[PDB]
Formats: C-alpha cells, structure tokens, sequence
C-alpha cells in the first residue's frame, strides 16, 4: 500500500492517446494529484473529473497537474475525456497494476467479477512522497476538493 | 479455437444494461450472429457496428439477432451503444472469458499488453452449431457484411 509517508509507486500507464505516462517519475519537482475514478460514463464519475477540469487554473497557478486513472481502456477514457472538454491527463490502467499497488483495488457488488477502482484521491509532492490520501468505499461519495487544493498550494511551497 | 460444425462454446457475459445473457443458451432456436470487436469508441469498430445497426431489420425478419462482444466494461459500452444508437445487444468480455472460449484473444499492434478481441464473426445456428466463422488479426478490416446476410437467410430456412 501507499501510505503518508511513503513514495508513490513507480507506475506506467498509457493515456488517452497511447502515450506512456510514468507516475510519478515524468512528475518531479511538481506536486501530482491522482484521482481514481470507478467507471468512465457515469454521473458521479463524470461530475468529479469536470470539477477537476474546471478548477484547472486553480491548480496551473500552484504547478500542479492532476492525473484521473480508471481501469477503463484509452479509447474509452479518450471519449470520455473529450466530451466532457477535459485537459488533464486521463491514464489507463487496465491492467489493474495501479489499483493494487496504491491498495484501491475494488469491486461494484452490481458487477461482480470486475476489479475496479474506488474512488480516492492522493496529492504527491515534489520529490515523490505521498503527502495525502483520501478513499471511499463507497463510489457515490465525491473527494473534498476545497482539503485538496489548499494541500496541493501547501504543499506547492517547499 | 472454435470451428465450422462445433457447439458454440457457452458464455455468460453481461450487457449494458447489466443483464446477464447466455449464448447460445438463451437464443436456442433463433440464429444469431456473435460479432467480437476489438473497442469501443474506435472508427472501424464504430463503423461496424453501425452496419449492423442500419441492417437490423433484414435480421429480425429471419428471425436472427445480433450480438456484440469487445472486452470493453459495460458502462462503457452503454454510452458507445447509446451515441451510436445501436439497438442490438452488446455483452462486455471484461474477463476475456468469451474471447478465449473461441479462440479471438489477441491485441492491438497499436497497443502491446492489452488483451482484446480480434475482429471477428461467429454465425450460430437454430441448433446452436457454429456454421460461420471469419477472423482479423488486422483490425484494419471489416467483416464481409452480405455473406453474413446470405449465411444468416440460409440458416433461418432450417
Ligand atoms: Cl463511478
Ligand atoms: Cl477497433
């Protein structure tokens, strides 16, 4: 698992356009929000990524780059970024090797049998450290956005 | 690895709706058609199915139906059946069960460590025999649309 205190595991993950996205290696120096989302196409899902898109500059002003992952596949999370006008980087981790190493593995009890992602959030700092972590069981419950951006400027400043 | 005159391997995938289907148990007596494609929210994929979509009238007139199998998640799937306004069934392989079962299992060139289906077509008969097959490494090519149609009359007259 990742805890408070550890480094983020080394993961790399194809985005929406079949690039190779290294987390958090290809991030140093800048603070990295991850924000695992259950399903791409569905309402909450839909609504915590667009406030995500849309606090973006927020996030620009501070250096910080906020990654979505789902266990979906690039060319629907590429669909799902696109019309919901997001611009952040969205990652596939289809191989559930995210999930399981940051211990987010989960499962629908609507849809037995599929390994998915329960929504949670983690802010990782410049050097690579995990500095916050956020996890909900269940996947109606949306991240404190407000608790993340003020870690994400605090955490902006050393 | 299925082939002309063998019993459809039986699966049991869910659809969009997150219905379970069984094939070719629940269609016992009706021919039906098992399209595997490799993704959703793709131009080949989407045009396709699209085929299918526009020709669906020619099919329930025989008294044939239509299926859709990619190793897309159901969520996924819906929305790429919904803006496509596709109407026949589309079951999610999100375990590779069915592709493996019929031998489809394979990848992208554009996409290594992906497991998914090759493009291909399976023709079940009244009886439940496989009676046409066609498959595509390349995911480049589309199916041979009327000498699916032509097939799928033959065995309606059964
Ligand atoms: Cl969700
Ligand atoms: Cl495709």
């Amino acid at each position: 698992m990742v805890e408070i205190g550890e480094k983020a595991p080394e993961i790399e993950l194809v985005d929406t356009d079949l690039k190779k996205v290294k987390i958090p290696s290809d991030f140093k120096g800048k603070v990295v929000v991850l924000a695992f989302y259950p399903a791409a196409f569905t309402s909450v899902s839909t609504k915590e990524m667009s406030t995500f898109r849309d606090s973006m500059a927020k996030f620009n002003e501070v250096n910080a780059v906020v990654i979505g992952i789902s266990v979906d596949p690039p060319f629907s999370n590429k669909a799902f970024k696109e019309q919901n006008k997001i611009n952040f980087t969205i990652v596939s981790d289809f191989n559930r090797e995210a999930v399981k190493a940051y211990g987010v593995a989960g499962e629908l009890p609507i849809l037995k049998g599929y390994v998915l992602a329960k929504r949670s959030v983690f802010v990782i700092d410049k050097n690579g450290i995990v500095r916050y972590k956020w996890v909900s069981e269940d996947p109606t419950k949306e991240p404190n956005y407000d608790e993340i951006k003020d870690v994400v400027t605090k955490l902006s400043l050393e």
